[PDB]
């Protein structure tokens, strides 16, 4: 049993895909244990969330996008939730994400990619602490 | 432009219908203004929400059901959102709710009926204040 | 609590709509009590099922259609299942069946109308005995 | 057997609902006879299509909206296709369109209402001649 | 042209996924040629069905689960039905089943995995004989 | 940004899958820039479209199938549309097409395979010129 942190990104709101994305996770039998709606996430939480990318060329654009609309932060619980939801999510690169995955079916950009999911036990604990202190 | 209060009820969680219900409202182009997840809503909140039903025979059973699992409280915004979301919701009674509505397609019980939606401007203001006192 | 008899008709098989129809009933929380698949139902069974239509002009065409492909006979159980599944089914006439109903969304003919559902407690008992004599 | 003229309106493209709408008609077993994609329909065509509305206050806004993005014009064929597709379409007014209909499920505005469908045999002939003069 | 034996497992009934599963197979153009509903399958048919697993640690739990609710046994027919429906089914292990497969999208447990499908020509003939003697 | 040529094949019309197929592409955020409905495509356009296959054993059957019902020709536009829509399409061979792809989920024959999509920049330009001269 694990908990993982998911963000529904602003593009999902723009494209009316919030329920589509949450529903794929729900259908896999993962349970919501915490959830918050952000009309606009604070810049600082975004920058901490993506702190590992702070020196990357895309950092400012990434942060700007992430505050360009609402987000939902969700903690999901289930056996091996971290790796399983990562598999549902699909590759960051739209040249690679597989049909059947969230990004494979729905995302068409490396940045506007609909969903964040924690990538490891340690990052899940960190991200949960950021969004649900 | 109106705001209405929606509750996703514990049966929606039990039956894995949360996204199905939220998706129906989303597809109609209503926007989420506020949203809160409750692992278990306090009974007092439920009693306030349903204060008008306090003398009904089902009142205690209703409150028990509403604290039996999680709830999501959502404020939706849109033109005439109150009446429109009520029409999407469907009638309380499973003998009446129309196919095409949330309850008509998905609910089979008068109590376990998946979704609350404010029924008037007055009650919306009241219910939003209960679930989102801030 | 009631039991009703449903037939998935040969047009549902031809149009690959079997799961679509069954899924609508499943999503409403009705439970399967008995189910039988018929590669081709015996004409006598069809004539008994529709005995009340024996003097109608369409009777032979109706029987021909019903043996033209497979049928699934299902007994569903639930509170007020008979009237509820009738409302999900929709009116026989394509000029009347409502969007949101099975026939309203999917059927375009008065005869090739995808689904049978018992219309009363009396007929349910009768039809269940025809399809599930055991 | 009838033919009716359907327009998929620019809001359907903006909201990525083209296939959703076309799919509802397809699932009802109507057949496409002719179809044209317009990156932007000429304003004159729109004015002719809606000539009966020329004195209405919304006429210019309606024409502006109709040229604001792509349109697909489709001729559908089927028994009583005109009235049937009108029932699937749903009422113009978001306070009235029924859950289960295209507009009832998906449209939230009196103007941005996703779909046109001919309302009579006379208007179908007229509209088909506008969009498919050949 | 082949026939294969599918079981819709009790978890599909519990989670109201019977039509979802049958529909994926139907949409692939496979045809039902036989079908039976079991309110509760006889223990002995289950034990014969899974006879190869009789000495495995999970055997008793597997059999208990399989009689814990209804099942549907279905014979499907189509060109290369056996391998094709196996591909639709997805890996037994939820760490491996691919998004887009039945188990990949819907199952979250190695045991409660929604669907059985014959794995070979010989096992299909055997399983069909068990469920449709 | 690229344009690619898609054909919705006659089997999609027969099986009422036109919107299902177009919808998968629409949900991936590709935009229609040209589209024509053919009640019956001219034999010569089909033979030119598939000119590379003219000496293959299946050529006549392929062409006969392609004129056996309506088709829709569509030009889709988007970043890397050619490879992305090819990935959505899935392998020609039903023993290989992956669940989650159009063919993987819906097609059950090597010939009756629902959809054509250009396989390269050069073939896209050629096919667009055939269907939209
Ligand atoms: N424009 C651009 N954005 C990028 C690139 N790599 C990552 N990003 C953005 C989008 C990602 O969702 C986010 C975090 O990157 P990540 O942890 O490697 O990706 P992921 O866990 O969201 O799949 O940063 C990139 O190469 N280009
Ligand atoms: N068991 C039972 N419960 C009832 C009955 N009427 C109402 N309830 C419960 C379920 C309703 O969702 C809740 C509030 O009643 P309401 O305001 O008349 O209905 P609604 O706005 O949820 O459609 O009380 C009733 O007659 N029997
Ligand atoms: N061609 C034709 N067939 C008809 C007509 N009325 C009924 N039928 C056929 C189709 C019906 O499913 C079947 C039984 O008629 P019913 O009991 O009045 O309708 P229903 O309970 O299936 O809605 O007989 C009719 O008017 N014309
Ligand atoms: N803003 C506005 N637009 C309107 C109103 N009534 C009609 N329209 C626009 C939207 C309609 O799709 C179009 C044609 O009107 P119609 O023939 O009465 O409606 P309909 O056949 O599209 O349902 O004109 C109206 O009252 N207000
Ligand atoms: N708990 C548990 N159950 C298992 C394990 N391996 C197999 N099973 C159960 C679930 C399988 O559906 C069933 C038959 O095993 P199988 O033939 O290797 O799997 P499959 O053909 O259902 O994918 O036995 C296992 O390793 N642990
Ligand atoms: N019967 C048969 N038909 C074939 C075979 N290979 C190709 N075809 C037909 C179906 C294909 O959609 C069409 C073009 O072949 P292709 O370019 O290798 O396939 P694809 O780009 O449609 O996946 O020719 C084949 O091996 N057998
Ligand atoms: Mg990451
Ligand atoms: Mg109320
Ligand atoms: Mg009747
Ligand atoms: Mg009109
Ligand atoms: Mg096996
Ligand atoms: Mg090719």
């Amino acid at each position: 049993l694990q908990r993982t942190l998911v963000l529904i990104k602003p593009d999902a709101f723009e494209r009316s895909l919030v329920a589509e994305i949450m529903g794929r996770i729900e259908k896999k039998n993962f349970k919501i244990v915490s959830m918050k709606f952000w009309s606009k996430a604070p810049r600082n939480l975004i920058e901490q969330h993506y702190k590992e990318h702070s020196e990357q060329s895309y950092f400012n654009d990434l942060c700007d996008f992430m505050v360009s609309g609402p987000i939902i932060s969700i903690v999901y619980e289930g056996t091996d939730a971290i790796s399983k939801i990562r598999r549902l999510q699909g590759n960051t690169n739209p040249l690679a994400s597989a049909p059947g995955t969230i990004r494979g079916d729905l995302a068409n950009d490396i940045g506007e990619n609909l969903i964040h999911a924690s990538d490891s036990e340690d990052s899940a604990v960190d991200e949960i602490s950021i969004w649900f202190p």
